[PDB]
């Protein structure tokens, strides 16, 4: 309605299969502005939905950091 807000997926460099790349992303399900949380390490990669008011990659990265990974944003 007055937001509209978007998925992002994008690869990982950490990850260990096992449940693990999902903490990654269920912290950033955590974030102000997030929807979802959804990981693919079938590919490497996660997709995550957030409205770019409060919520993007910006901040993503950031806490990504802090969880104790480096995401990466492919092209761009």
């Amino acid at each position: 309605m007055l937001s509209e807000q978007k998925e992002i997926a994008m690869q990982v460099s950490g990850m260990t299969c096992a449940a693990c790349a999902a903490r990654i992303e269920k912290g950033l399900k955590r974030m102000p502005g997030v929807t979802d949380a959804n990981v693919n390490l079938a590919t490497e990669t996660v997709n995550v939905i957030y409205d770019p008011a409060e919520t993007g990659t910006a901040a993503i990265q950031e806490k990504i950091e802090k969880l104790g990974y480096h995401v990466v944003i492919e092209g761009r």
